[PDB]
């Protein structure tokens, strides 16, 4: 999680889409969805990113509706955004033991127990936290089985990016569970 603000320059695709849904939280605007193969994914926007400015207008106080309207009404040859990097999230680094375990249990992407004497206990992993990313890959809307698969196939170093469940549950409200599964960019980014 970068400790600062960054500018991204965006470009509506042939269909006038950028591949983004935005959400009002605590009078800010946050990324709810980044669509696979979109302008939003190619510039590196991420779930949980805060949008500070669009085209140098401040977002503070906007409804989700107004942010979506502003995006639509933009002469989008070049859209600038000022982004604060996933402010509600933290990254934890853990090491599999020789049985291949980092040492927790999750349900619906939510960590529910930490196993004593584990890398997850040693690194202070918390329960009541949703898994946003593993090893730089967005996992939101994957089945629990597919998240366990990704951990299985990871090298011994496992990076997990987590969010307080209450904040997570507030961000994904009014987004159907199959849009998250179908359309949320789960890919490794392109270079
Ligand atoms: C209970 N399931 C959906 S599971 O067996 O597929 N499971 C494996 C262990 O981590 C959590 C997910």
């Amino acid at each position: 999680i970068k400790q600062g603000i960054r500018e991204v320059i965006l470009c509506k695709d042939q269909d006038g889409k950028i591949g983004l849904r935005l959400k009002s939280i605590d009078n800010g605007i946050f990324v709810q969805l980044v669509q696979a193969n979109s302008p939003a994914s190619l510039v590196g926007l991420r779930f949980g990113d805060q949008v500070l400015q669009i085209n140098g207008e401040n977002c503070a106080g906007w409804s989700s509706d107004k942010a979506h309207k502003v995006l639509k009404q933009a002469f989008g040859e070049k859209i600038t955004m000022t982004i604060r990097d996933r402010p509600f999230e933290r990254t934890i680094t853990m090491h599999k033991d020789s049985t291949g375990h980092v040492g927790f249990i999750f349900k619906n992407g939510k960590i529910t127990s930490i196993v004593k004497d584990s890398s997850a206990a040693r690194n202070g992993l918390l329960t009541e936290h949703n898994i946003c990313e593993i090893n730089g890959q967005n996992v939101i809307g994957l089945k629990d089985s597919q998240i366990a698969d990704i951990l299985s196939t990871s090298g011994t170093v496992v990076t997990i990016t987590i969010m307080p469940a209450f904040i997570f549950e507030h961000i994904i409200k009014r987004m159907a569970p199959s849009i998250m599964k179908s359309l949320m960019d789960h890919t490794i980014p392109e270079v």
